[PDB]
């Protein structure tokens, strides 16, 4: 396994993703997932 | 033109309905991006 | 708490409920910028 801790989540209305920006190495890997969004 | 990414506020993942909710950081608050999810006890 | 793998391509985030051993987990993407 390598789990490591998401810095910063942020979501995006327009391509229906969410990206979580990973505390690794040199900085530069996400995580990244399809969402629904809307207006609860 | 593109929209930029917004925070998100708040998170969170519901037992019963196996789904996890991001509050977005957008207009009234009511926004949310939704995802299906596995709940499951650690071991 | 929010984490997620490159090896397994998973995002598992620590549930606060109960005895503090649930977590949700989905799969994700994971790349480099
Ligand atoms: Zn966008
Ligand atoms: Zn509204
Ligand atoms: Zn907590
Ligand atoms: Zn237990």
């Amino acid at each position: 396994m390598a789990p490591v801790p998401v810095t910063k989540l942020v979501c995006d209305g327009d391509t229906y993703k969410c990206t979580a920006y990973l505390d690794f190495g040199d900085g530069r890997w996400v995580a990244q997932w399809d969402t629904n969004v809307f207006h609860t």
